[PDB]
């Protein structure tokens, strides 16, 4: 009056953390983990400890040629990725085109070493006019000027003698060389400037075999010239030579560029500050330190990154559903300060809670392992997501978009369902575990005690603290009390 | 002789609906849902309430230029996608080429507004022959004729004077302009037609800088001309001007086209009728109203669509395995007219079936939630799947094919396995639920009744209808009958 | 002293095979299956019973034109895929270019029929020099020579008369035709060789309309010529004709090629021997006979193949966790020589183990079905993974790489997690099965026997071998022993 007791129960707490399973929405849970990265540092940072290349209002074109209003960061021998604005103000001062422009950007996205040199001195032009080739389309100190890396040759007295110049790459490294042809308005401008009326430029390497001829049209004024400049480029292998020849209309090299190229990258489209940080994932809205296997920031990322997923929350249940002294069948015990599953005894030496170290370790190690698998099994490659196509490559641009949207639709769907199914699995694990511990006890006692129905057993004998620890240890000796039990039963 | 009874059991029905799980094939089930869309309305319909553009035997080329045998639907100011046949009969009446043809189709796939206008009246040609430029390759009323949107200029008396024409876009909207060059057979035809023996066309905008020169070859007759026409096009920004100049061989604009462009789409390859319907998914074999997250019709779709999957059936088990008065251990009760899990009592006031509202709601809400997750978690973007590459882009066409086949192989595999694993999960849920309800009862009664082994309990006392409702309610008072039970037991 | 007994238990064995589940790492198991193909036969073999095309040191270019040092396998009328080395020694003997080279390789990757013919006899050149067009860049028997499939025409006496040649395809099959233009160094070489100082080649079909003009530059010596040859090609529809015309610099066809084309394939980059085998998956490190739905060899594969996955082991648990005579609660019985789950009785006729045929069949059929689903549900299409882009298509090459790496990242991740989750499912199945068999018995006996707690029941009466077989058969008659039991109990 009354007899000794032991109850099986589980942990609870004041946690309000909610989770979704394939079957139940908004399920309050004990503790849970988010696997979606949502947080960016709002800045552009190094990549594997290498600065970017941030063109403030210039453009790879304007930058290369020397657009005089491109007052930028001149000296910088290497970079990881490149950063243009949306529509950079300063591009081509004198209007025209850049042969294979995009393919060049892509090549310049990631440079190991980059040193500008001088292949044809501006002073070497003894029999042509080097310092007259100047326009009001390219203002400097309020005076007319021109691209500073490349020379507009004019006729001397009234003579454009044929130009023949070879240059030989005697550096250790490939050379990026740049020249151009002036397409003038009419045969007046043509001969006023180059005299000879039928001109041409031939350019030759061991690869190249060029022969450009000025085109005439009536064209609309752009920065007030109806003239057009069209530039070209080659890479000069490290012991080859380039040979120029020109009747006129020649925009000569002054400075070329030594490059060492080690794998690609891409141009990024951002309005952000450098932040002097490092990172391994750069986004056009900030960087990331991704432990997380998913993120939802911006799709146009560079580096080893989490998969981009259209979603706000991916939360994994790690703990339990969250809700005499009645056992598990009437809810969880707040008084289980430590341990996930365990007991509550009450005998003549007194009542306590007592955690199940063994079954609570398997449970934790299991859930820790689940969360870590879902993360460390994620194959993370270096990738650079850019927008590399002009507006006569809209078919190829549209093939790129189906691929990105296609991979988004797959990752966004499989992450959602993986959380929903693997949560339902985690909460049915917690149930299956509590109920297995009841039966661990129930099977040991048998008739030496009675199932009360609330998740406790009342004993048919004296169970002191030392008897309880045999029940929890799973070492309960029944023939040792089978008799004492038998008597208090029959009655 | 005999005692009062209560049995736990489950629903059954005459349903023959079958399902597959990861382990069991052909499993008869109570009721199940198909998640594969297989049904199309065999017609071409609007998209987001916008008509297509159905070219009956013409082609974007033939359509644009005015191939006289292209007796089509002239007036139509906007469209969503475009529809060619396989090999349209009427294309280029006079043989030749269309510069950047594919890139133009892609641009014209989706037009917000499209109004043809007249930039150069056919009557403005005072000093050249506008009405002689006619071929038997382009028959109309059985007479020789030519593309009606573009003019074949010939010499007057025996003089082709130089043409200089500027046109200025003074409309609000971009302009698609079209011209061409006649490549004739020999220097006889050349001068018979344009007189001057060395001709050229220059075309200039703020973008463009063209200079075409007729090519001569000996070429095979095609519609009986060994001549060739080669056409070109530009988009004229809304306050820019285009300037033409020509010694001869010029196919002049008459009519250009105002366009407003708002995102792309694609050309579709169908033999189908317009059906005056709306839709958000169009296929080349009909449209779809996709609640369903998968479909198996045709891969070349346009709109927000289900993922295309190579499969015939994706069926989700929603109900139960389908098979005194014996409880669950001997099968399901047909007599459970309503409810999934429940009881069958039999006492001195009589025998009935009685559904478990509470446990049967959790079950339904759970399964309803599962099916809805598998559907509403599907990220559905607008996409247009076309065939946009010529037969010198077979490498890029082959890159598109690996991507489509690649995404098919992923979706087809993950849908199959998701149904197989999530079915097995649903039927083990139904088992785990029945068996939990047995133990809900079994734990309440204890020795006040006896487990018969068939899934019933026989009572060791009088259980009237009101006692039964405490067992079903889970409010069964045991000390209230513990004594009356104890006596009828001992004996 | 003592009573008759029956125990429920499971199989064990000396197996050390380990497996990972979402929760437990390194779990010793009874037997398990690997689903990753890792084994290749180190050789290049047929595909669907068709030989490849293995160019030992030549290149599609060098091969086609007849580079004299391309001592290869001449006669071969059909092939499946093509095999170059990394940087083939013999390519273009005389330096220059091949118009649309890559697009041609792609076309020649898979040829149904391929017969070389002669369209323009070398002897037909009555008024030009056919046998003087020879260089020291193209040595043969230590003498100067030239591409053997194509003719270098020189002037006769001191006259290059105009060439006009039509050829008409009167074969059943399309024709691949090849010609070229000599770009010489200076106007001296030009007229020394072709006499006329301003030359041209026109080429015309019903498709083509060509007019090439030699270019001059000062170019670097390559195999000691600063000259350059530039070749071109067309496909001649089977009843069309090609017409050549040339003032000079013409490299004439001698031999063209009949082709029948049936779907594409790709060029492969291998250093391997032909092995006279067949296969349906060829890799650049050997072939595969893929039952397996995954492999980890090399990504650049050709045929119907397993998905390429970055992983070393994908192992599926098929058997059980691996560890009176105590029942299941104390471990597995080595003495269960046959059967997965079953019994161990002990009575007055003696003790034995006895397998549960019925429950052990469901288990095997279930696991066999799981492994087969995970394999036979894998959609396997024919695909050819190559490297088809030059180094001015690096943007398109980079779009191909994101797609491959993208599909790798998906398959590698989903296979890892599918094994981890579906293993945990398989071992919880084995538990749920043992424990259901205990309760199958426990429910049949009731008070006619006592739960010992170790997973056995001790009988409260005589159970001979025939009584045991009713318990295993599930046909145990309790009213038949309810009395005999009742007496031996009360006491
Ligand atoms: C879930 O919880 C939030 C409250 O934070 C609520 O906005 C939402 O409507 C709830 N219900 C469902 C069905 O998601
Ligand atoms: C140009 O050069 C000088 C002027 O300093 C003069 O002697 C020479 O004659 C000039 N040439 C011509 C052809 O006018
Ligand atoms: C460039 O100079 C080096 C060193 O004298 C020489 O060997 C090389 O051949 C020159 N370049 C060319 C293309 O001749
Ligand atoms: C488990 O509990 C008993 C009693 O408290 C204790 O003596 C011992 O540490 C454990 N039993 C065994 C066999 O180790
Ligand atoms: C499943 O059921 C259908 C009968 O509708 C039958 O054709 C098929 O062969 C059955 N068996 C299996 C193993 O799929
Ligand atoms: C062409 O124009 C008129 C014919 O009406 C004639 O007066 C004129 O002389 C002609 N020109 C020539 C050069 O024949
Ligand atoms: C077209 O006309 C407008 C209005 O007069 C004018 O401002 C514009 O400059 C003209 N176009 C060009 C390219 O000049
Ligand atoms: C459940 O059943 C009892 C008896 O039928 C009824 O009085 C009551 O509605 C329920 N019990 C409680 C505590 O509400
Ligand atoms: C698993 O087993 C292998 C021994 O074959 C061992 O190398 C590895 O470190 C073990 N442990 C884990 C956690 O993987
Ligand atoms: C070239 O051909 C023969 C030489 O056999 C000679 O009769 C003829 O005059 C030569 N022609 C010229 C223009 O030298
Ligand atoms: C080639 O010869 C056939 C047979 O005589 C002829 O019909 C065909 O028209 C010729 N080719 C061309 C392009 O005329
Ligand atoms: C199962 O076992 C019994 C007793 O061994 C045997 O007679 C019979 O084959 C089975 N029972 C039935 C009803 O078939």
């Amino acid at each position: 009056d009354p007899g000794d007791q032991i109850c099986i129960g589980y942990h609870a707490n004041n946690s309000t953390e909610q989770v979704d399973t394939i079957m139940e929405k908004n399920v309050t849970v004990t503790h849970a983990q988010d696997i979606l990265e949502k947080k960016h540092n709002g800045k552009l940072c190094d990549l594997d400890g290498v600065k970017p290349l941030i063109l403030r209002d210039c453009s790879v074109a304007g930058w290369l040629l020397g657009n005089p209003m491109c007052d930028e960061f001149i000296n910088v021998p290497e970079w990881s990725y490149i950063v243009e604005k949306a529509n950079p103000v300063n591009d081509l001062c004198y209007p025209g085109d850049f042969n294979d422009y995009e393919e060049l950007k892509h090549l310049l996205s990631r440079i190991n070493h980059f040193e500008k040199i001088q292949i044809i001195p501006k002073s070497s032009w003894s029999s042509h006019e080097a310092s007259l080739g100047v326009s009001s389309a390219c203002p400097y100190q309020g005076k007319s000027s021109f691209f500073r890396n490349v020379v507009w040759l004019i006729k001397k007295n009234s003579t454009y003698p044929t130009i023949k110049r070879s240059y030989n790459n005697t550096n250790q490294e490939d050379l990026l060389v740049l020249w151009g042809i002036h397409h003038p308005n009419d045969a007046a401008e043509q001969t006023k400037l180059y005299q000879n009326p039928t001109t041409y430029i031939s350019v030759g390497t061991s690869t190249l075999n060029q022969r450009l001829v000025p085109r005439i049209a009536t064209r609309s004024k752009v920065n007030g010239q109806s003239g057009r400049m069209e530039f070209f480029w080659t890479i000069l292998k490290p012991n080859d030579a380039i040979n120029f020849e020109s009747n006129g209309n020649f925009i000569a090299p002054e400075y070329a560029y030594k490059i060492v190229k080690k794998g690609d990258s891409t141009i990024m489209k951002s309005e952000l500050e450098y932040g002097n940080c490092n990172t391994k994932c750069q986004t056009p809205m900030g960087a990331i330190n991704s432990s997380m296997p998913f993120h939802n920031i911006h799709p146009l990322t560079i580096g080893e990154c989490p998969k981009y997923v259209k979603s706000n929350r991916l939360v994994l249940a790690t703990g339990l559903r969250n809700s005499a002294i009645a056992g598990f069948i009437e809810g969880g015990w707040q008084g289980m300060v430590d341990g996930w599953y365990g007991y509550h005894h009450s005998n003549e030496q007194g009542s306590g809670y007592a955690a199940d170290k063994e079954s609570t370790q398997k449970a934790i190690d299991g859930v820790t392992n689940k969360v870590n698998s879902i993360i460390d099994k994620m194959n993370t490659q270096f990738e650079a997501v850019g927008r590399e196509f002009n507006n006569l490559e809209r078919r190829i641009e549209n093939l790129n978009k189906k691929m990105e949207d296609g991979f988004l639709d797959v990752w966004t769907y499989n992450a959602e369902l993986l959380v929903l199914m693997e949560n339902e699995r985690t909460l049915d694990f917690h149930d299956s575990n509590v109920k297995n511990l009841y039966d661990k006890v129930r099977l040991q006692l048998r008739d030496n005690a009675k199932e009360l129905g609330n998740g406790c057993f009342e004993f048919y004998h004296k169970c002191d603290n030392e008897c309880m620890e045999s029940v929890r240890n799973g070492t309960y000796d029944y023939p040792q009390y089978s008799e004492e039990a038998r008597l208090k039963r029959e009655e």
